[PDB]
Protein backbone atom coordinates (compact mmCIF):
# COMPACT_ATOMS: atom_id res chain seq x y z
CA UNK A 1 0.00 0.00 0.00
CA UNK A 2 1.30 3.26 -1.23
CA UNK A 3 2.79 5.46 1.38
CA UNK A 4 0.30 8.59 0.30
CA UNK A 5 -2.36 6.15 0.62
CA UNK A 6 -0.77 4.13 3.94
CA UNK A 7 -2.09 4.79 7.58
CA UNK A 8 1.39 4.61 9.29
CA UNK A 9 3.03 6.80 7.38
CA UNK A 10 3.81 10.21 9.13
CA UNK A 11 5.59 13.71 8.47
CA UNK A 12 8.84 13.72 9.87
CA UNK A 13 8.54 16.96 11.61
CA UNK A 14 5.70 15.54 13.80
CA UNK A 15 8.83 13.75 15.21
CA UNK A 16 11.40 15.42 17.80
CA UNK A 17 14.28 13.50 18.59
CA UNK A 18 15.35 13.77 22.27
CA UNK A 19 17.31 11.02 23.49
CA UNK A 20 19.66 8.32 22.25
CA UNK A 21 19.22 5.08 23.69
CA UNK A 22 21.64 3.42 21.58
CA UNK A 23 23.44 3.15 18.55
CA UNK A 24 24.56 0.10 16.04
CA UNK A 25 25.54 -0.41 12.77
CA UNK A 26 22.86 0.08 11.29
CA UNK A 27 21.38 2.94 12.56
CA UNK A 28 20.14 4.15 16.30
CA UNK A 29 17.73 4.44 18.21
CA UNK A 30 15.86 7.36 20.22
CA UNK A 31 13.28 8.70 22.75
CA UNK A 32 11.43 11.58 21.45
CA UNK A 33 8.42 13.24 21.09
CA UNK A 34 4.85 12.66 18.48
CA UNK A 35 3.28 15.82 17.89
CA UNK A 36 4.83 17.52 21.21
CA UNK A 37 3.17 15.13 23.49
CA UNK A 38 3.51 11.65 23.05
CA UNK A 39 7.15 10.06 24.27
CA UNK A 40 7.69 7.20 21.57
CA UNK A 41 11.05 5.07 20.34
CA UNK A 42 12.58 5.92 17.12
CA UNK A 43 14.52 3.23 14.96
CA UNK A 44 16.27 5.08 11.98
CA UNK A 45 18.34 3.32 9.76
CA UNK A 46 21.55 4.17 8.65
CA UNK A 47 21.72 4.97 4.60
CA UNK A 48 23.79 2.38 3.23
CA UNK A 49 24.43 0.23 6.28
CA UNK A 50 21.29 -1.86 4.64
CA UNK A 51 18.30 -2.61 2.60
CA UNK A 52 15.52 -0.45 3.22
CA UNK A 53 13.27 -3.49 2.22
CA UNK A 54 14.99 -5.60 4.94
CA UNK A 55 14.58 -2.52 7.50
CA UNK A 56 11.10 -1.71 6.75
CA UNK A 57 10.10 -5.78 6.70
CA UNK A 58 10.30 -5.70 10.75
CA UNK A 59 7.80 -2.69 10.68
CA UNK A 60 5.37 -4.69 8.08
CA UNK A 61 5.43 -7.41 10.29
CA UNK A 62 4.04 -5.09 13.50
CA UNK A 63 1.71 -3.93 11.25
CA UNK A 64 -0.69 -7.75 11.48
CA UNK A 65 0.82 -8.02 14.93
CA UNK A 66 -0.95 -6.15 17.69
CA UNK A 67 -1.31 -7.24 20.76
CA UNK A 68 -0.92 -5.58 24.59
CA UNK A 69 1.87 -7.63 25.47
CA UNK A 70 3.54 -6.81 21.81
CA UNK A 71 5.27 -3.41 21.31
CA UNK A 72 3.24 -1.61 19.17
CA UNK A 73 3.88 -0.33 16.14
CA UNK A 74 3.22 3.78 16.01
CA UNK A 75 4.14 4.61 12.03
CA UNK A 76 6.92 4.85 9.62
CA UNK A 77 8.83 7.43 7.57
CA UNK A 78 9.60 5.80 4.47
CA UNK A 79 11.37 8.60 3.37
CA UNK A 80 15.22 8.57 4.19
CA UNK A 81 15.86 8.73 6.77
CA UNK A 82 13.60 5.91 7.25
CA UNK A 83 12.08 5.89 10.47
CA UNK A 84 10.41 3.17 12.60
CA UNK A 85 8.08 4.72 15.32
CA UNK A 86 6.68 2.59 17.83
CA UNK A 87 5.68 3.22 21.50
CA UNK A 88 7.83 3.91 24.67
CA UNK A 89 9.07 1.43 27.12
CA UNK A 90 10.39 3.47 29.90
CA UNK A 91 12.24 0.82 32.07
CA UNK A 92 13.58 -0.02 28.74
CA UNK A 93 15.49 -3.83 28.26
CA UNK A 94 14.37 -6.41 30.84
CA UNK A 95 17.75 -8.05 30.95
CA UNK A 96 19.08 -4.53 32.04
CA UNK A 97 16.58 -3.68 34.31
CA UNK A 98 17.10 -6.67 36.21
CA UNK A 99 20.22 -5.36 37.56
CA UNK A 100 19.20 -1.66 38.84
CA UNK A 101 18.54 -1.22 42.19
CA UNK A 102 14.78 -1.65 41.54
CA UNK A 103 14.58 -4.87 39.36
CA UNK A 104 17.19 -6.59 42.07
CA UNK A 105 14.77 -5.84 44.83
CA UNK A 106 11.96 -7.60 42.70
CA UNK A 107 10.34 -10.23 44.58
CA UNK A 108 10.05 -14.03 43.08
CA UNK A 109 6.33 -13.61 43.35
CA UNK A 110 6.97 -10.23 40.70
CA UNK A 111 9.10 -12.04 38.63
CA UNK A 112 6.95 -15.10 38.25
CA UNK A 113 4.25 -13.05 37.46
CA UNK A 114 6.62 -11.28 34.52
CA UNK A 115 7.44 -14.46 33.34
CA UNK A 116 3.48 -15.11 32.82
CA UNK A 117 3.12 -11.98 30.89
CA UNK A 118 5.88 -12.83 28.18
CA UNK A 119 4.34 -16.57 28.00
CA UNK A 120 0.92 -14.61 27.27
CA UNK A 121 2.29 -12.38 24.79
CA UNK A 122 3.91 -15.78 22.99
CA UNK A 123 0.54 -17.48 23.34
CA UNK A 124 -0.88 -14.61 20.72
CA UNK A 125 2.12 -15.05 18.36
CA UNK A 126 1.31 -19.07 18.71
CA UNK A 127 -2.33 -18.63 18.05
CA UNK A 128 -1.38 -16.23 14.74
CA UNK A 129 1.13 -18.82 13.08
CA UNK A 130 4.19 -17.00 14.09
CA UNK A 131 7.80 -18.03 15.29
CA UNK A 132 9.65 -14.99 17.32
CA UNK A 133 12.87 -16.78 17.04
CA UNK A 134 14.87 -14.31 19.48
CA UNK A 135 13.35 -14.78 22.74
CA UNK A 136 15.23 -13.67 25.24
CA UNK A 137 16.05 -11.58 28.09
CA UNK A 138 17.50 -8.61 26.14
CA UNK A 139 14.38 -8.40 23.78
CA UNK A 140 12.06 -8.15 26.51
CA UNK A 141 10.73 -4.46 27.61
CA UNK A 142 9.33 -3.27 30.75
CA UNK A 143 6.89 -0.08 31.26
CA UNK A 144 6.64 2.01 34.03
CA UNK A 145 4.27 -0.18 35.69
CA UNK A 146 6.60 -2.97 35.38
CA UNK A 147 4.70 -5.04 33.13
CA UNK A 148 6.41 -6.95 30.15
CA UNK A 149 5.95 -6.72 26.29
CA UNK A 150 7.74 -8.81 23.43
CA UNK A 151 9.98 -6.68 21.17
CA UNK A 152 12.54 -7.13 18.23
CA UNK A 153 10.55 -8.65 15.38
CA UNK A 154 13.30 -8.76 12.95
CA UNK A 155 13.97 -12.29 12.49
CA UNK A 156 9.91 -12.97 13.37
CA UNK A 157 8.53 -15.26 10.15
CA UNK A 158 4.74 -16.42 9.48
CA UNK A 159 5.02 -20.28 9.07
CA UNK A 160 2.59 -21.08 6.08
CA UNK A 161 2.85 -24.86 7.18
CA UNK A 162 4.45 -26.24 9.88
CA UNK A 163 8.37 -24.72 10.18
CA UNK A 164 10.86 -21.83 8.82
CA UNK A 165 14.12 -23.29 7.41
CA UNK A 166 16.95 -20.84 7.70
CA UNK A 167 19.34 -20.07 4.82
CA UNK A 168 23.11 -21.66 4.36
CA UNK A 169 24.75 -18.36 6.20
CA UNK A 170 22.50 -17.41 9.04
CA UNK A 171 23.70 -17.21 12.73
CA UNK A 172 21.68 -17.40 16.14
CA UNK A 173 22.75 -17.26 19.48
CA UNK A 174 24.16 -20.57 20.28
CA UNK A 175 23.40 -20.46 24.10
CA UNK A 176 19.43 -19.61 23.88
CA UNK A 177 18.55 -21.49 20.47
CA UNK A 178 17.36 -25.22 20.56
CA UNK A 179 19.63 -27.81 19.17
CA UNK A 180 17.75 -28.69 15.81
CA UNK A 181 17.55 -25.03 14.91
CA UNK A 182 21.23 -25.42 15.30
CA UNK A 183 21.99 -28.32 13.72
CA UNK A 184 19.30 -28.45 10.83
CA UNK A 185 18.69 -25.04 10.69
CA UNK A 186 14.80 -25.92 11.12
CA UNK A 187 12.67 -22.93 13.49
CA UNK A 188 8.92 -23.57 14.96
CA UNK A 189 6.95 -22.21 18.12
CA UNK A 190 8.51 -25.27 19.52
CA UNK A 191 11.95 -23.84 19.36
CA UNK A 192 10.56 -21.01 20.88
CA UNK A 193 9.77 -22.91 23.72
CA UNK A 194 13.15 -23.92 24.17
CA UNK A 195 14.11 -19.95 24.22
CA UNK A 196 11.59 -19.17 26.89
CA UNK A 197 13.16 -21.69 29.26
CA UNK A 198 17.01 -20.07 28.98
CA UNK A 199 14.86 -16.95 29.22
CA UNK A 200 13.20 -17.70 32.95
CA UNK A 201 16.77 -18.76 33.59
CA UNK A 202 17.87 -15.17 32.86
CA UNK A 203 15.04 -13.77 35.11
CA UNK A 204 15.10 -15.82 38.23
CA UNK A 205 19.26 -15.29 38.00
CA UNK A 206 18.25 -11.71 37.41
CA UNK A 207 19.87 -11.12 34.08
CA UNK A 208 22.83 -13.68 34.58
CA UNK A 209 24.02 -15.24 31.33
CA UNK A 210 23.23 -19.03 30.55
CA UNK A 211 25.29 -21.96 30.98
CA UNK A 212 27.80 -20.36 33.13
CA UNK A 213 31.22 -21.17 32.92
CA UNK A 214 30.69 -22.80 29.14
CA UNK A 215 31.48 -22.13 26.30
CA UNK A 216 29.08 -22.67 23.22
CA UNK A 217 30.89 -25.94 22.28
CA UNK A 218 30.80 -27.12 25.53
CA UNK A 219 26.98 -26.36 26.06
CA UNK A 220 26.70 -28.19 22.47
CA UNK A 221 28.38 -31.23 23.78
CA UNK A 222 26.12 -31.51 26.98
CA UNK A 223 23.02 -31.21 25.51
CA UNK A 224 23.57 -34.34 23.40
CA UNK A 225 24.88 -35.91 26.37
CA UNK A 226 20.94 -35.58 27.58
CA UNK A 227 22.01 -32.83 30.32
CA UNK A 228 20.27 -29.54 30.36
CA UNK A 229 21.62 -26.15 32.54
CA UNK A 230 22.55 -26.89 35.89
CA UNK A 231 20.11 -25.40 38.58
CA UNK A 232 20.35 -21.83 39.15
CA UNK A 233 20.57 -20.57 41.99
CA UNK A 234 17.46 -19.46 44.66
CA UNK A 235 15.82 -21.00 41.78
CA UNK A 236 12.40 -22.93 43.11
CA UNK A 237 12.51 -26.78 42.16
CA UNK A 238 9.20 -26.19 40.43
CA UNK A 239 10.47 -23.36 38.30
CA UNK A 240 13.39 -25.84 37.26
CA UNK A 241 11.56 -28.38 36.36
CA UNK A 242 9.21 -26.31 33.81
CA UNK A 243 12.26 -25.02 32.08
CA UNK A 244 13.25 -28.26 32.00
CA UNK A 245 9.63 -28.96 30.14
CA UNK A 246 11.13 -26.88 27.56
CA UNK A 247 14.08 -28.27 26.77
CA UNK A 248 12.69 -31.82 26.10
CA UNK A 249 14.61 -33.56 23.15
CA UNK A 250 11.94 -33.60 20.50
CA UNK A 251 10.19 -30.64 19.28
CA UNK A 252 6.83 -32.07 19.87
CA UNK A 253 7.00 -32.90 23.41
CA UNK A 254 7.38 -29.34 24.67
CA UNK A 255 4.42 -27.60 26.17
CA UNK A 256 2.52 -24.93 24.40
CA UNK A 257 3.20 -21.38 25.16
CA UNK A 258 -1.05 -21.08 26.27
CA UNK A 259 0.22 -24.14 28.77
CA UNK A 260 2.97 -22.10 30.66
CA UNK A 261 0.92 -19.15 30.75
CA UNK A 262 -1.27 -21.33 33.07
CA UNK A 263 1.34 -22.76 34.85
CA UNK A 264 2.99 -19.46 35.70
CA UNK A 265 -0.09 -18.00 36.50
CA UNK A 266 -0.76 -20.46 39.10
CA UNK A 267 2.30 -20.53 40.59
CA UNK A 268 2.18 -16.48 40.41
CA UNK A 269 -0.69 -16.25 42.19
CA UNK A 270 0.56 -19.03 44.63
CA UNK A 271 2.78 -17.20 46.48
C1 LIG B 1 22.73 3.29 27.72
C2 LIG B 1 21.93 3.77 28.94
N1 LIG B 1 20.56 3.20 28.93
C3 LIG B 1 19.85 3.57 30.17
C4 LIG B 1 20.56 2.97 31.40
C5 LIG B 1 19.81 3.65 27.73
C6 LIG B 1 18.76 2.60 27.32
O1 LIG B 1 17.65 2.61 28.23
C7 LIG B 1 16.42 2.49 27.59
C8 LIG B 1 15.33 3.13 28.15
C9 LIG B 1 14.09 3.02 27.55
C10 LIG B 1 13.96 2.27 26.37
N2 LIG B 1 12.63 2.20 25.80
C11 LIG B 1 12.33 1.55 24.56
N3 LIG B 1 11.01 1.39 24.28
C12 LIG B 1 10.68 0.80 23.15
C13 LIG B 1 11.64 0.39 22.26
C14 LIG B 1 12.96 0.56 22.60
N4 LIG B 1 13.33 1.14 23.75
N5 LIG B 1 13.98 0.11 21.72
C15 LIG B 1 15.38 0.12 22.17
C16 LIG B 1 13.70 -0.31 20.40
O2 LIG B 1 14.61 -0.66 19.63
N6 LIG B 1 12.36 -0.29 19.98
C17 LIG B 1 12.05 -0.62 18.60
C18 LIG B 1 11.98 -1.96 18.20
CL1 LIG B 1 12.31 -3.24 19.35
C19 LIG B 1 11.68 -2.28 16.86
C20 LIG B 1 11.46 -1.25 15.94
C21 LIG B 1 11.53 0.09 16.33
C22 LIG B 1 11.82 0.41 17.66
CL2 LIG B 1 11.91 2.07 18.15
C23 LIG B 1 11.25 -0.28 20.97
C24 LIG B 1 15.06 1.63 25.79
C25 LIG B 1 16.31 1.74 26.41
Amino acid sequence: KPWWEDEWEVPRETLKLVERLGAGQFGEVWMGYYNGHTKVAVKSLKQGSMSPDAFLAEANLMKQLQHQRLVRLYAVVTQEPIYIITEYMENGSLVDFLKTPSGIKLTINKLLDMAAQIAEGMAFIEERNYIHRDLRAANILVSDTLSCKIADFGLARLIEDNEYTAREGAKFPIKWTAPEAINYGTFTIKSDVWSFGILLTEIVTHGRIPYPGMTNPEVIQNLERGYRMVRPDNCPEELYQLMRLCWKERPEDRPTFDYLRSVLEDFFTAT
